[PDB]
């Protein structure tokens, strides 16, 4: 342990998605499967995007479900005003991408204790935009001024360009600053292709809490997708993974989000695409007969799809 | 440097995808363009496979390409004969897996000097089968006896459960016992949506060679996919990626193979996905406008494709 849990922001980042056009009723059927399937944080679009949105956060903060209903908002107290008004049990904050270190840890100081103020129970992560690019004493210097105040300090990989050993070694170096008692989330695009793995050397590190969306839909080509995330971890901690969440689901989630915002499930998709788990090599084959294991990282049952043995 | 090159196994890996049947035309149009995009290898399934498939490599060998072609064979004599007779440029061969190591030792060198008598200009590759959880005492002890007698030698991660960091550490290892001259090749599966991440820390580890398909097709979930392992290493190493290739035929290359498959390109591919530079959120299109270099990993322009404002 290598304890850890997922924030699934499917309901945020996945509304930034080209084709997501979400009803509200649309939202409250995703968010009460993530709660099904055990998800343990949904992230839901800023209140201050539409009055839409503030409706929907509105809702979804009051459904009563297990899981934590947390919005993201810029690092604004006017944002926050609006965001503590929803009823949210958590608030994401975002500080925004040659200005002083001391200023910028006022201000957001200043929004932090404005929610401790108005709403003590609500919980507060904190995040700088880009964090992997910017310049690193003065990103620590925030974050080791900012992490008393706050439950979760987050790292974001904006523009998914950074690579596994450096996320590795920031988040380390995070963990080292803020301390044992402060969380720490990773969220990370997939642009290079390293959401998954980012991820996980992100906890590997220290990192407490990885944001993912179902399918990985996001901004672009997206964030850590919730099924190969989950296959990742499955491989590494079998028994944690299958006792947090309700795994057969997983085709069901990927199914209704592709559904919803009108694509097709990649044909290559982690676990619950066409061909996860088809074999066809004469060896394999022969190997698969013996033993399924032989040839196969996790067992597809587990996350309720079946093999396929092309024998022809 | 970081100096690397590409063996593409679109038609040796990429044959056993369970929607491939490529025709002996097919595998010439895919080769051709593999050439005129300046990859460094093209790997064939083995010649043993069938009477066309033999008939596949002898053609193949034979198209006069700049690329060197080379064959996938298990590490066994009678194989070696076959392959040799194809005219081949190289032959990869792979040891599949409580045997002594004196035996492997003589077993793998007398299939290569076997190559070596027959035909000393053939470039020769050995591997162990799932060289990431072979123990490795015995798997060093092995490649640092064989090393000597070949050209290069490989590390597959078989099954598609490596780890970033465990990758890293294991090629550092490899290198160590074979020295500087031996090259070293990484073989990636995608299981745990690592084979990206996987390629670039063997790299960084002293790796010289990636295996990669188009489209990542392949056994299951398939392996590094060309154009995300290009993504990965433009954003890196952007003057060596753009004079190596021509970055601006991988829409072609990605939709040739999708089209002889018949998969769709995943919404969320890499580069040329529907999705890959679509932009959505307000303050993103907010600095995009300024300059969309804010907001993207590398330029559209570069691979031959656009980015979507969606402003509505
Ligand atoms: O608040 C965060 O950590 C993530 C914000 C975001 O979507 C990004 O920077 O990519
Ligand atoms: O020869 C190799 O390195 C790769 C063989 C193969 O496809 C595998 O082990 O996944
Ligand atoms: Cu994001
Ligand atoms: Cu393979």
């Amino acid at each position: 342990m290598r304890e850890w849990k997922i924030i699934d922001s499917t309901l945020r980042e996945g509304e930034q998605f080209e084709k997501a056009n979400f009803s509200t009723q649309d939202k409250v059927e995703i968010a009460k499967a993530l709660d099904e399937f055990g998800i343990e944080y949904i992230e839901v679009t800023t209140p201050v995007a539409s009055p839409q949105s503030r409706k929907d956060a509105e809702v979804l903060a009051s459904l009563g479900l297990k899981a934590k209903v947390v919005t993201h908002i810029q690092c604004r107290l006017d944002a926050a005003k609006v965001a503590v008004e929803t009823g949210v049990q958590g608030i994401d904050l975002l500080f925004g991408t040659g200005r002083d270190i001391p200023r910028i840890i006022e201000e957001a100081k200043e929004v932090i204790a404005y929610i401790r103020e108005a709403a003590p129970h609500v919980e507060v992560r904190f995040s700088a935009e880009d964090t992997f690019r910017s310049e690193e004493q003065d990103l620590l210097a925030v974050y080791e001024a900012v992490a008393p105040y706050v439950d979760r300090v987050g790292l974001a990989d904006t523009v998914g360009v950074a690579t596994p050993r450096q996320v590795y070694a920031l988040v380390r170096e995070v963990r080292r600053v803020v301390g044992p008692r402060v969380d720490i989330e990773f969220h990370g695009h997939n642009d290079t292709g390293c959401a998954i793995a980012n991820a996980y050397e992100a906890i590997e590190a220290g990192a407490t809490h990885v944001d993912t969306t179902i399918l990985g839909i996001g901004e672009r080509n997206g964030i850590t997708p919730l099924g190969g995330f989950l296959a990742r971890m499955y491989t590494l901690q079998p028994e944690y993974v299958r006792r947090k969440y309700k795994l057969e689901m997983l085709p069901e989630l990927d199914r209704m989000v592709a559904r919803m915002v009108g694509v097709e499930i990649p044909f290559n998709n982690y676990i619950t695409g066409e061909t996860a788990f088809s074999h066809k090599a004469g060896m394999h084959l022969k190997a698969i007969y013996i033993n399924p294991e032989a040839y196969e990282p996790y067992p597809p049952e587990v996350f309720g799809v079946k093999r396929k043995l092309i024998i022809a």
